[PDB]
């Protein structure tokens, strides 16, 4: 095995591919992609990575873009919980961990949702295996005073797993099981919807072709996302999980927390709410905010995410 | 903040490549342990944010919806660098006098129909590329003539594209593209059209990661070669136009010194086939490397088009 990494060879040709000696530019881009492409090579390098590996993971980089599924490995190799991590000790640092903890997003937010005042009915298709769960709580400050006119938005599975606008059997309604209510003037918020079930990879998708190569498992628990934001108020992403699934601690794309496994309540009086049944589950999800530090919220994050209209 | 070397994060990687999983493919997950460890490790020290690495995530999609993976490789020098590091073993190896390797590129289209000693390979009209005949002999590191020996060519026509990539129009299949086996001197002939530099699709994914960069995606005029035979090692290699202004400024990297050679004005093009008399002749001789007991320690497999 030749070890060519540190030669004046290639750490030209590094430089030159990054264009480090270049007329005025984007610096930072540059400084990026020339740490990206000398670990790279270095990696090459160092374990003698032959071109046909090379070429190998080139053809999945174009299987992974073709079938539009970059951000869904960027959860199950752990890079987004990863931004979390980060995220959380710089909030630690800062002094600005006094609120209910984050976790990810993941890939499936869809902009444009309906907005309703104090409670939002989302189930707008019919689900016969998923039973009735209403969502409730409050939105404080960490002073603990309640926020009004906050916005709770949330988004979930359907009972095979699917979500509206990425369901591969056959079109849901636009926004099936995705709200958005505006806090009531105490603060609180209610979801009635059906209850989420977990869900895997595209079986034949390149996240799960990259998945089965290390022998892992590609699916999620059950679980119910949420950003909530206001104003004076940094914008919070997290989400909370069923209690009781057996996937709730080996989550592929690592996003269950302690604190976000809320208990679910056995309730009666459905039919009066609008439930299609006597008996529903009730999970109450209070949300405390943090405060703007200087004005500016310096933790949301800008993404490519889809829209609809409803 | 520094994350990188606490526990939770070591914890994350060790289960994101399962090190501690069932008995399966340990090649595989050490290779993945690494390149992640060294991407959360290279987020950490240049204080990489969410929304850029969310933007780097949006362009592996628009990197794959293109099919320009392998043109990336190319054009941030990583298939340049493959070569460099094949070059390095053969030097260790006390290896010399072969034709030197420099890269593939990503458009070979396997298939071609194989001639006995000559090949017309441009199959459509291009009234702005003349006459161009390349021509030479391949012989083995001893200096011997290897009769037999397959000599593969593809190359681009006046306006940069090639068949089976022209997003203009399909070409006839295998336009500017061919085999020969060499005759018993061996040599070969190609009788084509001359070729002008490729340049990446202006809106794909590898133009745009240029642009941010200030980079061009332009190459010099070539053509490019695969040479093989009986008991020697398969040879990738290209010969760049002499004279093209872009002939040292290559934006995959490829240009070597050995590669260059003159060419020739003659006359007589008509009698040959040519459509014209006046017709530019390159003399390009080949030097193959033989086989070490029997293998070829430097041959690729790679995923490549085909046709019919
Ligand atoms: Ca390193
Ligand atoms: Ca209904
Ligand atoms: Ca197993
Ligand atoms: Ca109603
Ligand atoms: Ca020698
Ligand atoms: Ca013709
Ligand atoms: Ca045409
Ligand atoms: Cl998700
Ligand atoms: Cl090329
Ligand atoms: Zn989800
Ligand atoms: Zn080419």
């Amino acid at each position: 095995s030749v070890k060519v990494f540190d030669t004046k060879e290639v750490q030209d040709l590094l430089k030159a591919a990054a264009n480090l000696n270049g007329d005025a530019g984007n610096a930072r881009f540059r400084q990026i992609v020339h740490r990206l492409l000398s670990d790279l090579f270095k990696a090459i390098d160092d374990l003698d990575i032959t071109p046909d590996e090379v070429w190998a993971g080139v053809n999945y980089l174009n299987k992974l873009g073709q079938d539009g599924e970059a951000a869904l490995l960027a959860a199950g190799i752990g890079l987004e919980k990863y931004l979390d991590i980060r995220m959380d000790a710089a909030d630690r640092a800062a002094g600005l961990d006094g609120g209910t903890p984050r976790t990810i997003e993941g890939p499936l937010y869809v902009a444009g949702a309906p907005v309703r005042d104090g409670v939002a009915k989302i189930d707008l298709d019919d689900d016969a295996d998923a039973g009735p769960l209403v969502i409730r709580g409050t939105v404080t400050g960490t002073d603990g005073k309640p926020l009004a006119g906050a916005l709770v938005e949330c988004w979930h599975a359907n009972s095979k797993g699917f979500y509206s606008h990425f369901d591969p059997t056959g079109a849901q309604t636009a926004f099936n099981l995705r709200g958005a209510v505006r806090t009531d003037a105490n603060g609180k918020y209610e979801f009635r919807t059906l209850m989420p079930v977990g869900y895997g990879c595209p079986p034949q998708g390149a996240t799960q072709q990259l998945l089965n190569g290390l022998g892992r498992h590609g699916n999620r628990p059950a679980h119910v996302h949420f950003f909530v934001s206001g104003d004076g108020h940094r914008k919070l992403t997290t989400q909370f999980n069923i209690e009781g699934d057996p996937l709730i601690w080996d989550d592929f794309a690592y996003a269950t927390r302690e604190e976000l496994i809320p208990h679910v309540v056995d309730k009666t009086g459905g039919a009066a709410l609008g439930m299609k049944s006597d008996a529903y589950k009730e999970i109450e999800f209070d949300i405390v905010l943090t405060p703007l530090l200087d004005g500016r919220d310096n933790q949301v994050v800008h993404r490519p995410r889809a829209s609809a209209d409803a």
